[PDB]
């Protein structure tokens, strides 16, 4: 019934995992342990209080080696060396951001979880999973896999869903998104030149992969994406502004419907709408992988069209590493 | 040799269109008197200090009702009243953003002045205007024109670039915007359901009408291009995320050639571009119509382009507004 994880790194994402396993009420995923070089004592405080996020819905202690809402907290250095095979654990979170390789998120393996999930882009994945549009490729065959980025989970249910209704010839997009944890408050030393001003100052073009990788996940769109993101200053909350041309003339009617059907069909709970006229915050807490905003359609001429796409991308993101996660170890 | 102005409304751009004269020192234009709502005092004090631009770069000084720096001041609400004949005002420059209308805007020329020039779009316009790309079209025909909008001075000039060189076919234009004093701190009573929400907050989607101005300005493109703004949490410049199919098979590198070309050329002083990796804060107070970011420019297959273009929608408009009152003043 239950598949026991273990979550490496307890930071926004991996505090933001548990958080959604306690809110959904979901009863399919045990979480047994954590690990963290940082202060146990420290870990639970970040847990109780989130500045996006709010309180933790419930009550967290610290009790011995162990933080009770009752789970066993690690500090290990090297994730080889915790100890998956006596927790029996099924599948380890790689949520720290520094193992996102397939060489070095195997470790998991080697310290003996059955199977590890990456909580972002993974070099060498086995498989690069958007829950709701690709997780039933998943088997035996792989043990160590990505569960691709919250850009690319939120652009490609839409994708999928224009491509079967007008198909998308070619595609631009540019993701306008909250700062994270990789910039920095003030201007500082940093790997890229772009990402290393003031991040609550000023709109920062930066580099996303998720264009190309909605041109795997959906292999019809292999090169006829791209994509870049725009840093801008909001703690939390995403939106994808797509432009493609269509290979059939179209209107904005035809594809908000398109939508509503897949939100209310075979997308539901991935995929959502609003025919309101709502604004980032609105969005903020919200679970899905994307929401469609249908006031934003626009279609020039029936084949040049362009569509608005939010996605909270914590807490979207997060929801969707339990679905993976749950999905994964039925192939155990 | 001088041309007389008056401004009418003394707001962030009322006050931006006199700092702009000041730091150029261009003596081409001399300001006569200006109208706002409020004191004397106020109008000298919001002049001196400005949250986004810094000091005045000179001394301002209250002496009866007129400022010194000497510039008469007014506060009546009602446009008809103020006495702008016996002030032999040549242009009238309309920047309260509340006589927008050309049938209310022309209440100058009834108070005295000989032409008039609103700061922002206008409804029965003789001619909307975009300095750089289509003042020569002025004629002694034109009593009140317009100086269009920051967002169409910085599409317009780029739009002429990569038409003229490649063609558009079709063309979709996200801008994405620094909040503006039409905006308030928090949720409250608007006309508008976005524009009514809390302005820091969010990033906030929006009409604007100047993909369509453009199409009027440049009528090679009537309504072949669409807009819409994004606001977002930082109080100065925004920017054009353009993307477009191109006529002929094209190249980033030939894209922004022709840039650099109309920049050194026909468009110095309104397109400039920059090779370097900036952001939005890096143009703060640049005085150009449109600053094109090359490192931006992507195309898909050779036809689906995407283009980025900062612009002060403060500075450089309120430059504009002086280029256009000395070309307008010609006509006379
Ligand atoms: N938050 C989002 O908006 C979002 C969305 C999609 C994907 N992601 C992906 O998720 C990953 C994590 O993102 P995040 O926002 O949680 O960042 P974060 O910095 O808040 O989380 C990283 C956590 O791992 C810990 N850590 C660092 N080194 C460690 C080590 N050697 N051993 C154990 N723990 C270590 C840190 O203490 C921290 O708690 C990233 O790779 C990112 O690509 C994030
Ligand atoms: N600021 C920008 O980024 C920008 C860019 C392009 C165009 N514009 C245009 O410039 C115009 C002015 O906007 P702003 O940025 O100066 O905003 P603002 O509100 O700061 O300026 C308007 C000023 O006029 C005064 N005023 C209001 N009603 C008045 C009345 N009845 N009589 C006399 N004075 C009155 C107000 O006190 C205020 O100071 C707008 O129409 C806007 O569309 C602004």
């Amino acid at each position: 019934m239950s598949v026991r994880v273990a979550i490496n790194g307890f930071g926004r994402i991996g505090r933001n995992i548990l958080r959604a396993i306690i809110e959904s009420g979901r009863q399919d995923i045990e979480v047994v342990a954590l690990n963290d070089l940082g202060s146990v004592e420290t870990n639970a405080h970040l847990l109780r209080y989130d500045s996006v996020h709010g309180c933790f819905p419930g009550t967290v202690q610290v009790v011995g080696d162990a933080i009770d809402i009752l789970i066993k907290v690690f500090a290990e250095r090297d994730p080889a060396q915790l100890p998956w095979k006596a927790l029996d654990i099924d599948i380890a979170l790689e949520c720290t951001g520094i193992f996102t390789a397939r060489d070095k998120a195997s470790a998991h393996l080697d310290a003996g979880a059955k199977r590890v999930l990456v909580s972002a882009p993974s070099e060498g994945a086995d498989l690069t999973v958007v829950y709701g549009v690709n997780h039933q490729f998943l088997s035996k065959e792989h043990h160590v896999i990505s569960n691709a980025s919250c850009t690319t989970n939120c652009l490609a249910p839409v994708a999928q869903v224009l491509h079967n209704t007008v198909g998308i010839e070619k595609g631009f997009m540019t993701t306008i998104h909250s700062y994270t944890g990789d910039q920095p408050v003030l201007d500082t030393m940093h790997r890229d030149l772009y990402r290393a001003r003031a991040a609550a100052l000023s709109m920062i073009p930066t580099s996303t992969g998720a264009a190309k990788a909605v041109g795997l996940v959906l292999p019809e769109l292999k090169g006829l994406l791209d994509g870049v993101s725009i840093r801008v200053p909001t703690p939390n909350v995403s939106v994808v502004d797509l432009t493609f041309t269509a290979k059939r003339s179209t209107t904005i009617e035809e594809i908000n419907t398109a939508i509503r059907t897949a939100a209310q069909g075979s997308l539901k709970g991935i995929l959502d709408y609003t025919d309101e006229k709502l604004v980032s915050c609105d969005f903020n807490h919200n679970p899905h992988s994307a929401i469609f905003h249908n006031d934003q359609t626009k279609v020039i001429d029936g084949q040049l069209c362009r569509v608005l796409v939010w996605y909270d991308n914590e807490w979207g993101f997060s929801n969707r590493m339990c679905d993976t996660a749950v999905a994964f170890a039925k192939t155990i």
